[PDB]
């Protein structure tokens, strides 16, 4: 190829500070070393995990950074010793590793690979311990493992899941994050069985994945929850069957669904990042067998609470990472889902934007009427 | 019999007020009513749990009463339309009923029927909802459905557990609490597997319960944990393989467990009601699949908490009541497996005394040194 070994100059949005505007800039995305992919971003999508780190309020932000973690794209070069995946391949790059040899992996009871967290947890690669991104010769941090922010990023290759080259990249970049960690809530972390009724807080583009999940488990009852009523019609389509503005309850909103189910839901889904809404879906599950599951994630050193008589008396409280999924062994088969028209992901995408388009789309999330933004890298 | 259809006359502790020494008094026990078995009570044994209401501590404890709940007897008469247990039969009435028929019992997801709780609860049977104890015909309060320190008491029949008539009451009064509470938080509610690495927070009976229950279940490691470096000893006969002293280290407990234990245990078991301690528990979890499980009672309005990342990187807080067991189901089945000597019960007993000696009994209980203490009802 043309810029196979070479380090390549691209666009790229630019975090050089938090809370200020984004800014385009022509970077400098080195080669892949040994274990890593250089791929080229054709769509990124954007969410609310990359708005707390530009924000300043992640502890763990590192500026200047590229941001991005929902992205389809295209191999372009591969690093010594890479054979899952080779230039032209199809391919999401991941958050979350999957090593397929590490105590995680091999454990059968989790999909949290550590092999490269020290690395990407830190802004840069794991095979010498620095960034493939500069600007003046100057490093700029990766983010997530991902940076999909940049027309190019590099990442490990445990990270990089290869899929069916016929699969649309501007619409299969959503399955990265937000609709594998709904769907799998359901699925694979809570187990949900045929006639559970449900309980979903926030109807996001998270909390509707959570509803198409239970709605494919086939729950007897979704009953969805939001601050914002406008929310409610859409979520319909969803699977959602019931609905519940916790504004219009003087009451606890667990006391409005134990009021409205005989003692609570089997299953509760926590789709925000609310720690005080945290407490609510543990207590709003039913006595004896009612099982919460944590989906949003909530911002560091807030504390979650409850009663233990709550656990004592059969409630049960756990969390998801990516819905339990697999990276490399499963997000492939969540496209094949797709394209076999058996899982959503179209409808979870309002707008489709260009990367000039940045700081429009996060105004716009901002706003939070919307769901999922997706951006054309390569206008 | 001598006493059927009639008021029986007899020694029973009763606890006038809180915080006061028990009085042996001579009480009128009324005949059982519909639904209703009067049972010779023989041998009961305390716990914490009857010392909580005796002190005064608990908000839900009503004055004058006749405590405790872990006993062994002998029925004395049936009411109308009982057909499980007839007069003659060994029993022991538990303070968890089973009536069968419920949204709880027919769920198949728990062991907490609701069919009697609201007359226990407030220390009256369900039938006329008043108290079939009286002293110069004012009434005493029942406590726990069980109020086993009367020489006869009257519980309902869904609390009656049939039991072999040759298995020794002065040891099987243990198997309506503590013991059953230990074995299940690990059988039932944790379902700890072969090889796996267990933490049990205090070495009480019920720790020691729990270390039984997880050797039986064949974990390969089970850490004790306990302020009390005297209680160590003991527990390795119960299959406590290693110790910790919290006392001893200026790190957290979770923090020095996790050190031991390549990112922490498989379960862990909280065995003192303690809700620093129930964090800790659950902090020291590993990563990915770790699961605490409550098994201590805390006091009233006392929260657990900790911060909302912990269980959405995979580990699960639950807790257990009981041990999961159905009372009359599955304390039968728990008797017979100490017939088998496949479970343990008598080493759990270190004093055996008299119903007069019922205050000496709860002061040794205070110093917080011995195990079970069990009383000899008719001396
Ligand atoms: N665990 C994981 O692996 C993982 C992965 C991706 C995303 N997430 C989390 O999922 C969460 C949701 O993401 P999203 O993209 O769907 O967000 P979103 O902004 O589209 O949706 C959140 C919804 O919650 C609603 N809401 C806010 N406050 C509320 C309240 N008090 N009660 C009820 N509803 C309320 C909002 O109106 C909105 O509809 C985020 O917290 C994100 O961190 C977790
Ligand atoms: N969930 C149920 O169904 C159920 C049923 C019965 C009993 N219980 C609970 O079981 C608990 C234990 O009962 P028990 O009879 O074994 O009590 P116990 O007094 O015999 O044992 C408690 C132990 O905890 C230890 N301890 C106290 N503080 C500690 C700390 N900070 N760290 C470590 N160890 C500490 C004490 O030294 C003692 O050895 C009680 O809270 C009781 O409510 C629960
Ligand atoms: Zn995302
Ligand atoms: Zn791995
Ligand atoms: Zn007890
Ligand atoms: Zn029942």
């Amino acid at each position: 190829s043309a810029t196979q070994g070479q380090v390549i100059t691209c666009k790229a949005a630019v975090a050089w500070e938090p809370n200020k505007p984004l800014v385009i800039e022509d970077v400098q995305v080195a080669p892949p070393q040994a274990g890593e992919v250089r791929v080229k971003v054709l769509y990124t999508a954007l969410c609310h995990t990359d708005a707390y780190t530009w924000s300043g309020k992640d502890p763990e932000g590192l500026f200047p950074c590229v941001l991005g973690h929902e992205a389809a794209g295209i191999v372009e070069s591969v690093g010594e010793g890479v054979t899952e995946v080779q230039p032209g391949d199809h391919v999401i790059p991941c958050y979350q590793a999957e090593c397929r040899e590490c105590k995680f992996c091999k454990s059968g009871k989790t999909n949290l690979c550590g092999k490269v967290r020290a690395a990407t947890g830190v802004g840069v690669m794991m095979n010498d311990r620095k960034s493939r991104f500069s600007i003046n010769g100057k490093p700029i941090y990766h983010f997530m493992g991902t940076s999909t922010f940049s027309q190019y990023t590099v990442v490990h290759d445990v990270s990089v899941a290869k899929i069916d080259p016929v699969a649309p990249l501007e619409k299969v970049c959503l399955l990265g994050c937000g609709v594998p960690t709904g769907l799998g809530a359901v699925w694979n972390t809570a187990k949900v069985e045929p006639g559970s009724i449900v309980a979903v807080f926030g109807l996001g583009t998270v909390g509707l994945a959570v509803a198409e999940g239970a709605k494919a488990a086939g729950a007897s009852r979704i009953i969805g929850i939001d601050i914002d009523s406008k929310k409610f019609d859409r979520a319909k389509n969803f699977g959602v069957t019931e609905f519940i503005n916790p504004k219009e309850h003087e009451q606890p909103i667990q006391q409005v669904i134990v009021d409205l189910t005989d003692g609570g839901v089997d299953y509760s889904f926590e789709c925000i990042g609310n720690v005080s809404v945290m407490r609510s879906a543990l207590e709003c599950c039913h006595k004896g067998w009612g099982t919460s599951v944590i989906v949003g994630v909530a911002a560091s050193g807030q504390e979650i609470s409850t009663r233990p008589f709550q656990l004592v008396t059969g409630r049960v409280w756990k969390g998801t990472a990516f819905g339990g999924f697999k990276s490399r062994s499963q997000v492939p088969s969540l496209v094949d889902k797709y394209l076999k028209k058996e899982i959503k992901v179209d409808e979870y995408i309002t707008h489709n934007m260009t990367l000039a388009d940045i700081n429009k789309a996060f105004d716009l999330m901002h706003d939070g009427d919307c769901l999922r933004v997706v951006l054309d890298m390569f206008v």
